[PDB]
Protein backbone atom coordinates (compact mmCIF):
# COMPACT_ATOMS: atom_id res chain seq x y z
CA UNK A 1 0.00 0.00 0.00
CA UNK A 2 0.94 3.70 -0.35
CA UNK A 3 -0.64 5.84 2.40
CA UNK A 4 -0.08 8.90 4.58
CA UNK A 5 2.18 8.23 7.65
CA UNK A 6 0.11 8.33 10.92
CA UNK A 7 0.31 7.48 14.64
CA UNK A 8 -1.36 4.25 15.95
CA UNK A 9 -1.54 4.24 19.76
CA UNK A 10 2.01 4.48 21.12
CA UNK A 11 3.70 3.64 17.73
CA UNK A 12 3.96 4.65 13.99
CA UNK A 13 1.89 3.26 11.03
CA UNK A 14 3.83 3.19 7.71
CA UNK A 15 1.90 1.97 4.62
CA UNK A 16 -0.41 -0.02 6.93
CA UNK A 17 2.32 -1.69 8.97
CA UNK A 18 2.49 -0.74 12.69
CA UNK A 19 5.82 -1.11 14.54
CA UNK A 20 9.49 -0.08 15.00
CA UNK A 21 11.44 1.37 12.01
CA UNK A 22 15.08 2.01 11.00
CA UNK A 23 16.32 4.83 8.73
CA UNK A 24 19.29 7.12 7.89
CA UNK A 25 20.41 10.76 7.41
CA UNK A 26 21.34 12.07 3.88
CA UNK A 27 21.40 15.92 4.02
CA UNK A 28 23.32 15.98 0.71
CA UNK A 29 20.63 14.03 -1.22
CA UNK A 30 18.80 17.39 -1.66
CA UNK A 31 21.59 19.10 -3.66
CA UNK A 32 22.09 16.83 -6.72
CA UNK A 33 21.74 18.23 -10.28
CA UNK A 34 21.41 14.78 -12.01
CA UNK A 35 18.30 12.92 -10.81
CA UNK A 36 19.92 9.56 -11.65
CA UNK A 37 22.36 10.11 -8.73
CA UNK A 38 19.41 10.51 -6.28
CA UNK A 39 17.80 7.35 -7.76
CA UNK A 40 20.90 5.07 -7.45
CA UNK A 41 21.34 6.16 -3.80
CA UNK A 42 17.64 5.52 -2.93
CA UNK A 43 17.74 2.12 -4.69
CA UNK A 44 20.55 1.12 -2.26
CA UNK A 45 18.79 2.46 0.88
CA UNK A 46 15.56 0.55 -0.06
CA UNK A 47 17.26 -2.77 -0.87
CA UNK A 48 19.08 -2.48 2.52
CA UNK A 49 15.62 -2.62 4.26
CA UNK A 50 15.58 1.00 5.60
CA UNK A 51 12.19 2.84 5.45
CA UNK A 52 12.87 6.55 6.24
CA UNK A 53 15.45 9.21 5.17
CA UNK A 54 16.13 12.72 6.71
CA UNK A 55 17.08 15.35 4.03
CA UNK A 56 17.57 19.18 4.10
CA UNK A 57 14.62 21.42 3.10
CA UNK A 58 16.79 24.61 3.00
CA UNK A 59 19.75 26.25 1.17
CA UNK A 60 20.01 29.91 2.28
CA UNK A 61 22.36 32.63 0.89
CA UNK A 62 22.89 36.43 1.09
CA UNK A 63 24.54 36.56 -2.39
CA UNK A 64 23.79 34.21 -5.32
CA UNK A 65 26.39 31.48 -5.93
CA UNK A 66 28.39 30.88 -9.13
CA UNK A 67 26.05 30.25 -12.08
CA UNK A 68 25.11 26.52 -12.11
CA UNK A 69 25.31 26.10 -8.31
CA UNK A 70 22.15 25.37 -6.27
CA UNK A 71 20.32 27.90 -4.03
CA UNK A 72 16.75 27.74 -2.57
CA UNK A 73 16.39 31.26 -1.01
CA UNK A 74 18.22 34.65 -1.09
CA UNK A 75 17.75 36.76 2.11
CA UNK A 76 17.85 40.57 1.76
CA UNK A 77 16.44 43.66 3.58
CA UNK A 78 15.39 45.09 0.20
CA UNK A 79 13.27 42.07 -0.84
CA UNK A 80 14.05 38.34 -0.61
CA UNK A 81 13.79 35.79 -3.47
CA UNK A 82 12.59 32.13 -3.32
CA UNK A 83 14.05 30.09 -6.25
CA UNK A 84 11.69 27.62 -7.98
CA UNK A 85 13.97 27.31 -11.02
CA UNK A 86 16.13 24.46 -12.33
CA UNK A 87 18.99 25.36 -9.96
CA UNK A 88 16.50 25.88 -7.06
CA UNK A 89 13.64 23.86 -5.43
CA UNK A 90 13.44 21.53 -8.49
CA UNK A 91 16.42 19.57 -6.96
CA UNK A 92 14.32 18.96 -3.77
CA UNK A 93 11.45 17.85 -6.10
CA UNK A 94 13.86 15.11 -7.39
CA UNK A 95 14.13 13.71 -3.82
CA UNK A 96 10.33 13.59 -3.12
CA UNK A 97 9.77 11.91 -6.55
CA UNK A 98 12.56 9.36 -5.89
CA UNK A 99 11.03 8.49 -2.48
CA UNK A 100 7.64 7.74 -4.12
CA UNK A 101 9.38 5.47 -6.67
CA UNK A 102 11.48 3.50 -4.13
CA UNK A 103 8.87 3.17 -1.33
CA UNK A 104 10.60 5.51 1.20
CA UNK A 105 9.34 8.33 3.55
CA UNK A 106 11.11 11.66 4.35
CA UNK A 107 11.70 13.95 7.43
CA UNK A 108 12.36 17.57 6.19
CA UNK A 109 13.53 20.60 8.31
CA UNK A 110 12.97 24.23 7.10
CA UNK A 111 16.01 26.10 8.58
CA UNK A 112 19.42 25.36 10.27
CA UNK A 113 20.42 26.60 13.77
CA UNK A 114 24.09 26.30 12.60
CA UNK A 115 25.65 28.37 9.73
CA UNK A 116 26.05 25.46 7.26
CA UNK A 117 23.92 26.18 4.16
CA UNK A 118 23.18 29.68 5.58
CA UNK A 119 21.10 29.06 8.71
CA UNK A 120 19.87 31.61 11.31
CA UNK A 121 23.08 33.61 10.55
CA UNK A 122 21.93 34.36 6.97
CA UNK A 123 18.66 35.81 8.39
CA UNK A 124 20.74 37.90 10.91
CA UNK A 125 22.89 39.43 8.14
CA UNK A 126 19.77 40.60 6.28
CA UNK A 127 17.36 41.65 9.07
CA UNK A 128 19.58 42.63 12.04
CA UNK A 129 19.55 41.63 15.74
CA UNK A 130 21.40 38.41 16.70
CA UNK A 131 21.08 34.58 16.99
CA UNK A 132 18.85 34.70 20.11
CA UNK A 133 16.58 37.60 19.05
CA UNK A 134 15.86 35.80 15.69
CA UNK A 135 12.82 34.01 17.24
CA UNK A 136 11.07 37.39 17.82
CA UNK A 137 12.44 39.49 14.88
CA UNK A 138 9.35 40.57 12.87
CA UNK A 139 10.93 40.77 9.38
CA UNK A 140 12.84 37.51 9.81
CA UNK A 141 9.74 35.56 10.97
CA UNK A 142 7.59 37.01 8.13
CA UNK A 143 10.11 35.67 5.54
CA UNK A 144 10.57 32.29 7.32
CA UNK A 145 6.78 31.73 7.23
CA UNK A 146 6.69 32.61 3.48
CA UNK A 147 9.47 30.01 2.90
CA UNK A 148 7.45 27.38 4.89
CA UNK A 149 4.38 27.93 2.61
CA UNK A 150 6.52 27.68 -0.57
CA UNK A 151 7.88 24.24 0.48
CA UNK A 152 4.70 22.74 2.06
CA UNK A 153 2.44 23.73 -0.86
CA UNK A 154 4.57 21.62 -3.29
CA UNK A 155 4.21 18.31 -1.39
CA UNK A 156 1.11 18.48 0.95
CA UNK A 157 -0.71 15.71 -0.97
CA UNK A 158 2.28 13.40 -1.54
CA UNK A 159 2.30 10.09 0.40
CA UNK A 160 6.16 10.21 0.66
CA UNK A 161 6.39 12.77 3.56
CA UNK A 162 6.96 11.22 7.06
CA UNK A 163 6.92 14.66 8.81
CA UNK A 164 7.63 18.40 8.53
CA UNK A 165 10.35 19.61 11.00
CA UNK A 166 10.69 23.22 12.32
CA UNK A 167 14.54 23.27 12.24
CA UNK A 168 17.87 21.40 12.65
CA UNK A 169 18.85 21.65 16.37
CA UNK A 170 17.12 24.89 17.40
CA UNK A 171 18.83 26.54 20.44
CA UNK A 172 18.51 29.88 22.36
CA UNK A 173 21.81 30.18 24.31
CA UNK A 174 21.24 31.47 27.86
CA UNK A 175 17.58 32.35 27.16
CA UNK A 176 14.43 31.63 29.17
CA UNK A 177 13.04 28.26 27.88
CA UNK A 178 9.71 30.04 27.13
CA UNK A 179 11.16 31.75 24.00
CA UNK A 180 11.30 28.45 22.04
CA UNK A 181 8.02 27.20 23.61
CA UNK A 182 6.02 30.22 22.31
CA UNK A 183 7.79 30.24 18.87
CA UNK A 184 7.26 26.50 18.30
CA UNK A 185 3.58 26.61 19.40
CA UNK A 186 2.76 29.36 16.87
CA UNK A 187 4.79 27.92 13.95
CA UNK A 188 3.45 24.34 14.34
CA UNK A 189 -0.13 25.74 14.36
CA UNK A 190 0.73 27.48 11.05
CA UNK A 191 2.07 24.26 9.42
CA UNK A 192 -1.13 22.34 10.40
CA UNK A 193 -3.22 25.16 8.76
CA UNK A 194 -1.44 24.40 5.45
CA UNK A 195 -1.54 20.54 5.53
CA UNK A 196 -3.87 18.24 7.46
CA UNK A 197 -2.46 15.02 5.98
CA UNK A 198 0.99 14.99 7.69
CA UNK A 199 2.78 14.81 11.09
CA UNK A 200 4.88 17.73 12.57
CA UNK A 201 7.95 17.68 14.96
CA UNK A 202 10.55 20.20 16.39
CA UNK A 203 14.02 18.86 15.42
CA UNK A 204 15.77 19.65 18.73
CA UNK A 205 18.70 17.72 20.27
CA UNK A 206 16.64 16.92 23.42
CA UNK A 207 18.56 19.16 25.87
CA UNK A 208 17.05 19.97 29.30
CA UNK A 209 15.59 17.00 31.28
CA UNK A 210 15.60 16.52 35.08
CA UNK A 211 15.43 12.68 35.27
CA UNK A 212 19.10 12.18 34.20
CA UNK A 213 22.56 12.16 35.86
CA UNK A 214 23.12 15.95 35.70
CA UNK A 215 25.71 16.11 32.88
CA UNK A 216 25.54 19.39 30.81
CA UNK A 217 23.16 18.06 28.10
CA UNK A 218 20.55 17.42 30.87
CA UNK A 219 20.82 21.03 32.22
CA UNK A 220 19.08 24.21 31.02
CA UNK A 221 21.71 26.46 29.38
CA UNK A 222 20.58 26.28 25.71
CA UNK A 223 17.01 27.60 25.99
CA UNK A 224 15.22 24.23 25.73
CA UNK A 225 13.01 22.14 28.11
CA UNK A 226 12.33 18.66 26.61
CA UNK A 227 9.17 17.82 28.61
CA UNK A 228 7.59 21.24 27.94
CA UNK A 229 8.35 21.05 24.20
CA UNK A 230 6.97 17.51 23.72
CA UNK A 231 3.68 18.53 25.42
CA UNK A 232 2.96 21.28 22.80
CA UNK A 233 -0.44 20.30 21.27
CA UNK A 234 0.50 20.85 17.60
CA UNK A 235 3.64 18.63 17.75
CA UNK A 236 2.98 14.87 17.22
CA UNK A 237 6.19 13.11 18.40
CA UNK A 238 9.54 13.90 20.13
CA UNK A 239 13.07 14.06 18.62
CA UNK A 240 16.59 13.78 20.22
CA UNK A 241 20.23 13.59 18.98
CA UNK A 242 23.46 12.05 20.52
CA UNK A 243 27.19 13.06 20.18
CA UNK A 244 29.27 12.07 23.28
CA UNK A 245 32.65 13.11 21.88
CA UNK A 246 31.44 16.71 21.42
CA UNK A 247 29.54 16.80 24.76
CA UNK A 248 32.28 15.55 27.13
CA UNK A 249 30.52 12.30 28.12
CA UNK A 250 31.53 8.66 27.52
CA UNK A 251 29.98 6.26 25.00
CA UNK A 252 28.02 4.06 27.47
CA UNK A 253 26.24 7.17 28.88
CA UNK A 254 24.23 7.13 25.63
CA UNK A 255 22.08 4.19 26.83
CA UNK A 256 20.69 6.21 29.75
CA UNK A 257 20.15 9.23 27.44
CA UNK A 258 17.90 7.02 25.24
CA UNK A 259 15.99 5.61 28.27
CA UNK A 260 15.18 8.98 29.92
CA UNK A 261 13.93 10.53 26.63
CA UNK A 262 11.73 7.50 25.79
CA UNK A 263 10.04 7.78 29.23
CA UNK A 264 9.37 11.53 28.78
CA UNK A 265 7.81 10.90 25.35
CA UNK A 266 5.52 8.16 26.82
CA UNK A 267 4.53 10.39 29.79
CA UNK A 268 3.27 12.94 27.18
CA UNK A 269 1.30 10.24 25.30
CA UNK A 270 3.54 10.15 22.18
CA UNK A 271 6.46 8.25 20.51
CA UNK A 272 10.12 9.47 20.33
CA UNK A 273 12.48 9.21 17.28
CA UNK A 274 16.30 8.82 17.91
CA UNK A 275 17.02 11.05 14.88
CA UNK A 276 20.79 11.72 14.59
CA UNK A 277 23.76 9.96 16.32
CA UNK A 278 27.50 9.24 15.85
CA UNK A 279 30.82 8.31 17.57
CA UNK A 280 34.20 9.64 16.27
CA UNK A 281 36.18 6.54 17.29
CA UNK A 282 35.33 2.85 16.68
CA UNK A 283 31.73 3.24 15.41
CA UNK A 284 30.77 -0.44 15.08
CA UNK A 285 31.83 -1.18 18.71
CA UNK A 286 30.32 1.99 20.22
CA UNK A 287 27.09 2.51 18.22
CA UNK A 288 25.73 -1.05 18.02
CA UNK A 289 24.69 -1.15 21.73
CA UNK A 290 22.72 2.12 21.25
CA UNK A 291 20.72 0.53 18.39
CA UNK A 292 19.73 -2.44 20.64
CA UNK A 293 18.71 -0.16 23.55
CA UNK A 294 16.36 1.86 21.27
CA UNK A 295 14.77 -1.27 19.74
CA UNK A 296 14.01 -2.71 23.19
CA UNK A 297 12.82 0.41 25.12
CA UNK A 298 9.10 1.25 25.48
CA UNK A 299 8.29 4.73 24.00
CA UNK A 300 10.83 4.51 21.15
CA UNK A 301 9.33 4.35 17.63
CA UNK A 302 12.45 4.38 15.40
CA UNK A 303 16.11 5.42 14.96
CA UNK A 304 18.29 7.01 12.16
CA UNK A 305 22.17 7.04 12.17
CA UNK A 306 24.39 9.96 10.91
CA UNK A 307 25.17 9.44 8.05
CA UNK A 308 24.83 7.59 4.65
CA UNK A 309 27.72 7.67 2.10
CA UNK A 310 27.51 6.47 -1.56
CA UNK A 311 29.10 6.66 -5.08
CA UNK A 312 27.69 7.47 -8.59
CA UNK A 313 27.69 6.22 -12.21
CA UNK A 314 30.60 8.56 -13.15
CA UNK A 315 32.96 7.27 -10.42
CA UNK A 316 32.56 10.24 -8.10
CA UNK A 317 31.74 9.86 -4.37
CA UNK A 318 29.20 11.87 -2.31
CA UNK A 319 29.89 14.53 0.31
CA UNK A 320 31.53 12.84 3.40
CA UNK A 321 32.54 13.56 7.07
CA UNK A 322 34.12 11.64 10.01
CA UNK A 323 30.83 9.74 10.60
CA UNK A 324 30.14 8.46 7.05
CA UNK A 325 28.98 4.81 6.68
CA UNK A 326 29.72 3.83 3.05
CA UNK A 327 27.20 1.53 1.28
CA UNK A 328 28.40 -2.13 1.13
CA UNK A 329 31.36 -1.58 3.54
CA UNK A 330 32.21 -3.49 6.77
CA UNK A 331 30.49 -0.71 8.76
CA UNK A 332 27.35 -1.06 6.53
CA UNK A 333 27.36 -4.80 7.54
CA UNK A 334 27.61 -3.95 11.30
CA UNK A 335 25.30 -0.90 11.58
CA UNK A 336 22.75 -1.37 8.73
CA UNK A 337 22.31 -5.06 7.68
CA UNK A 338 22.71 -6.55 11.18
CA UNK A 339 20.28 -3.92 12.67
CA UNK A 340 17.61 -4.46 9.97
CA UNK A 341 17.89 -8.25 10.58
CA UNK A 342 17.20 -7.76 14.33
CA UNK A 343 14.02 -5.70 13.69
CA UNK A 344 12.67 -8.51 11.44
C1 LIG B 1 21.71 39.84 21.71
O1 LIG B 1 20.78 40.90 21.74
C2 LIG B 1 20.12 41.26 22.91
C3 LIG B 1 19.95 42.78 22.88
O2 LIG B 1 19.01 43.29 22.04
C4 LIG B 1 21.01 41.02 24.14
O3 LIG B 1 20.14 41.02 25.30
C5 LIG B 1 21.88 39.74 24.15
O4 LIG B 1 22.80 39.94 25.23
C6 LIG B 1 22.66 39.70 22.87
N1 LIG B 1 23.42 38.45 22.69
C7 LIG B 1 24.77 38.36 22.72
C8 LIG B 1 25.35 37.01 22.53
O5 LIG B 1 25.42 39.29 22.89
C1 LIG C 1 -5.16 17.60 -0.49
O1 LIG C 1 -5.03 17.51 0.94
C2 LIG C 1 -5.87 18.48 1.60
C3 LIG C 1 -5.62 18.29 3.09
O2 LIG C 1 -4.41 18.88 3.53
C4 LIG C 1 -7.32 18.16 1.16
O3 LIG C 1 -8.21 19.09 1.84
C5 LIG C 1 -7.50 18.30 -0.37
O4 LIG C 1 -8.78 17.86 -0.82
C6 LIG C 1 -6.53 17.36 -1.07
N1 LIG C 1 -6.49 17.58 -2.54
C7 LIG C 1 -7.01 16.67 -3.42
C8 LIG C 1 -6.89 17.11 -4.84
O5 LIG C 1 -7.51 15.67 -3.11
C1 LIG D 1 27.15 -4.43 -3.58
O1 LIG D 1 27.58 -5.76 -3.25
C2 LIG D 1 26.89 -6.81 -3.91
C3 LIG D 1 27.62 -8.08 -3.49
O2 LIG D 1 27.39 -8.40 -2.15
C4 LIG D 1 27.00 -6.59 -5.44
O3 LIG D 1 26.25 -7.62 -6.10
C5 LIG D 1 26.45 -5.20 -5.86
O4 LIG D 1 26.75 -4.97 -7.25
C6 LIG D 1 27.19 -4.16 -5.08
N1 LIG D 1 26.66 -2.79 -5.33
C7 LIG D 1 27.51 -1.73 -5.38
C8 LIG D 1 26.94 -0.41 -5.76
O5 LIG D 1 28.63 -1.81 -5.14
C1 LIG E 1 31.22 6.30 32.21
O1 LIG E 1 30.02 7.00 32.48
C2 LIG E 1 29.08 6.55 33.42
C3 LIG E 1 28.59 7.80 34.14
O2 LIG E 1 28.28 8.80 33.23
C4 LIG E 1 29.77 5.57 34.39
O3 LIG E 1 28.82 5.14 35.36
C5 LIG E 1 30.28 4.36 33.55
O4 LIG E 1 30.87 3.41 34.43
C6 LIG E 1 31.37 4.87 32.63
N1 LIG E 1 31.46 3.97 31.44
C7 LIG E 1 32.66 3.68 30.86
C8 LIG E 1 32.82 2.33 30.27
O5 LIG E 1 33.49 4.48 30.86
Amino acid sequence: ASSFVTISGTQFNIDGKVGYFAGTNCYWCSFLTNHADVDSTFSHISSSGLKVVRVWGFNDVNTQPSPGQIWFQKLSATGSTINTGADGLQTLDYVVQSAEQHNLKLIIPFVNNWSDYGGINAYVNAFGGNATTWYTNTAAQTQYRKYVQAVVSRYANSTAIFAWELGNEPRCNGCSTDVIVQWATSVSQYVKSLDSNHLVTLGDEGLGLSTGDGAYPYTYGEGTDFAKNVQIKSLDFGTFHLYPDSWGTNYTWGNGWIQTHAAACLAAGKPCVFEEYGAQQNPCTNEAPWQTTSLTTRGMGGDMFWQWGDTFANGAQSNSDPYTVWYNSSNWQCLVKNHVDAIN
